[PDB]
Formats: structure tokens, C-alpha cells, sequence
């Protein structure tokens, strides 16, 4: 769709990428605006994230790692899907089966601590970020918290489709996607990722945000802003798997620390 972004925006989405790609080294060189709080961490499903606070900006950030382990690996490939039963407002709503365990394996850590921070600082906004499996664990926790908070974002790289239309249609309406003027659903894709192309729509899948499109080389101007649903922008050039375009976006690679 639509040439260009602006800075102020592209500031953010570098930021948020940071942040999911630190997420696989320990958070290493995170902006000096955040203090790290308590990890997040299941020992069957391997999920890794932490929760983190930025005063400057007055958010709760809730940071998921993508895949890093066989355990990982093995999540990704259970394309079974599943009720969404976290949510029984979500009408018919179905996610992807791996990152429902994923979710469901350490949902009990992340509402416990996102309630510790929000009942401290209440007027921060709470915003979800994370690359790969990352981002669909970033999904499904927006999700649930945008049942019970308000000014709940979500910034997603490199995502799968997460589930069903249904829950896409949820995730739309919740995050005010009808237009990138309001849109508190960032779903950024990079070249030809082909992470965003799995699972195949065909099986019943469907992204939902707004899609910001990166096209090399990298910029605010060369950054696509993607609605509807025509076949378009990332998911347009069939990238197949995890490929280079997934590993590195806005110029950083996974746990790479170059930043
Ligand atoms: C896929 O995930 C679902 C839960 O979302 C689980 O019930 C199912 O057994 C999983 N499939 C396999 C092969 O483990």
C-alpha cells in the first residue's frame, strides 16, 4: 500500500525491534529510558521474556524471545489450532497450537507481574513486543490484556500468522487497526521474510494489525504501511522459511548486540 512513514514512527519501530532482538542475549543494550524487571521463563516450552519499565515514556513493556532452542523449534511446528479459551469474549476465536502452549506455559508469570507493575504505575500504557515465536507470544499477551487494561500496544517483527480470522478480527477491532492513524497494532515485516507467509492462509490463518513493510535499504521513507486484503507487501514475495530477511530487521540481527 502507501510510500513512507514518519520519523517519529520509525524512531519507535527501531525501538521495539531493539528491544525483540536484545531479547535473545539477555537484553543486551536496551535504551538507557528502561529498567529491567523480572524474567519470564517456562522450563517445558523454553519461552523466555521479561517485563520492563520506561518512565520517560510511561510504559510497562512485556519483551518475548523468538526461537532459540530445539524446544523452540518444536513449538513453531504445531499448526494444530486451538480455541483461544483465555478469551471466551473472543467469539470463535483460534490461535496457532504451539504458541498457545508457549502462551499458556507462562501465562500465570506474565499476568502476576503486568498486574504488579499496572497497580503500581496505573496510568502507564502497557505495550507487547517480540520477533518471530516472540511475536506471537506478543499477540496472544496483548490479547488477554487488552480484555482487562487500557492502552495496550503491540509491536510485532518477523510474526506468523497467530490464528484464526476470528481472532484477527478481534485483534483489529481491539487495537483500532481501521485506520494507521489509530492503529495501536504494529505488525512490521521485513523484505521477504517468510515467517509472515506461515502458516499458509489456506489452513485457516489470517494476521491482523496494520502492516509496516521494510524495504531495503532500510529508512522511514523505505518503510510500506500496509491494509486490506489484497496479497501486498511482505507476503507478496513468497520468502520461504527462516531466511535472512527474518533474522535481521532495521539492520539488526538476533541476539547480535551490534546496536
Ligand atoms: C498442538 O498444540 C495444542 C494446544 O494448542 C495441543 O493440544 C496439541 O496436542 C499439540 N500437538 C502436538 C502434536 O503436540
Amino acid at each position: 500500500s502507501t510510500q513512507g512513514i514518519s520519523e517519529d514512527l520509525y524512531n519507535r519501530l527501531v525501538e521495539m525491534a531493539t528491544i525483540s532482538q536484545a531479547a535473545y542475549a539477555d537484553l543486551c543494550n536496551i535504551p538507557s529510558t528502561i529498567i529491567k524487571g523480572e524474567k519470564i521463563y517456562n522450563a517445558q516450552t523454553d519461552i523466555n521474556g521479561w517485563i520492563l519499565r520506561d518512565d520517560t515514556s510511561k510504559e510497562i513493556i512485556t519483551v518475548f524471545r523468538g526461537t532459540g532452542s530445539d524446544t523452540n523449534l518444536q513449538l513453531d511446528t504445531n499448526y494444530t489450532l486451538t480455541p483461544f479459551d483465555t478469551l471466551p469474549q473472543c467469539n470463535d476465536c483460534e490461535v496457532h497450537g504451539g504458541y498457545y502452549i508457549g502462551w499458556i506455559s507462562v501465562q500465570d508469570q506474565v499476568e502476576s507481574l503486568v498486574k504488579q507493575q499496572a497497580s503500581q504505575y496505573p496510568d502507564y500504557a502497557l505495550t507487547v513486543t517480540g520477533h518471530s515465536l516472540g511475536a506471537s507470544m506478543a499477540a496472544l499477551t496483548a490479547a488477554q490484556l487488552s480484555a482487562t487494561y487500557d492502552n495496550v500496544r503491540l509491536y510485532t517483527f518477523g510474526e506468523p500468522r497467530s490464528g484464526n480470522q476470528a481472532f484477527a478480527s478481534y485483534m483489529n477491532d481491539a487495537f483500532q487497526v481501521s485506520s494507521p492513524e489509530t492503529t495501536q497494532y504494529f505488525r512490521v515485516t521485513h523484505s521477504n521474510d517468510g515467517i509472515p507467509n506461515l502458516p499458509p492462509a489456506e489452513q485457516g490463518y489470517a494476521h491482523g494489525g496494520v502492516e509496516y513493510w521494510s524495504v531495503d535499504p532500510y529508512s522511514a521513507q523505505n518503510t510500506f504501511v500496509c491494509t486490506g486484503d489484497e496479497v501486498q507487501c511482505c507476503e507478496a514475495q513468497g520468502g520461504q522459511g527462516v531466511n535472512d530477511a527474518h533474522t535481521t530487521y532495521f539492520g539488526m540481527t538476533s541476539g547480535a548486540c551490534t546496536w
